[PDB]
């Protein structure tokens, strides 16, 4: 992870982090059972609480934390050490959590054209999902 993928990456996410919601939507509908988890989503239709207040509030939090560690690369150790504090005891699974890239990368090649920026991604994912499952 060399500055040149990492301005590539930064430049790719600057265009949708403005969209959290739907960045939320499709990590839950790629994995249902990542939306169980939440108590206030827990057996709701997805497509209802998508425009919701508490769905952006959520939303906000969630991708606002992905998006420091996008902002800060490669210097993320700090940051993925908080991660796995907060979500170790609340039993995320590596199914879930590749779940969750898969539904990013699904949300980035559906809304920008992201053949152009895909190498970089990789490299990107691999190194930061690398540490977390390395610490959970
Ligand atoms: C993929 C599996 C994941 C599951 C099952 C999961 C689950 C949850 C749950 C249950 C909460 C608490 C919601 C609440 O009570 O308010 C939460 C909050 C949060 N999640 Fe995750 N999450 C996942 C992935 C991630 C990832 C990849 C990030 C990195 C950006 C992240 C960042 C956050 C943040 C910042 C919060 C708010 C602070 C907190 O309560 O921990 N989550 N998530």
């Amino acid at each position: 992870l060399s500055a040149d993928q990492i301005s590539t990456v930064q430049a790719s996410f600057d265009k949708v982090k403005g969209d959290p919601v739907g960045i939320l939507y499709a990590v839950f509908k790629a994995d249902p059972s990542i939306m169980a988890k939440f108590t206030q989503f827990a057996g709701k239709d997805l497509e209802s609480i998508k425009g919701t207040a508490p769905f952006e509030t959520h939303a906000n939090r969630i991708v606002g934390f992905f998006s420091k560690i996008i902002g800060e690369l490669p210097n993320i150790e700090a940051d993925v050490n908080t991660f796995v504090a907060s979500h170790k005891p609340r039993g995320v699974t590596h199914d879930q959590l590749n779940n969750f890239r898969a539904g990013f990368v699904s949300y980035m090649k559906a809304h920008t054209d992201f053949a152009g920026a895909e190498a970089a991604w990789g490299a990107t994912l691999d190194t930061f999902f690398g540490m977390i499952f390395s610490k959970m």
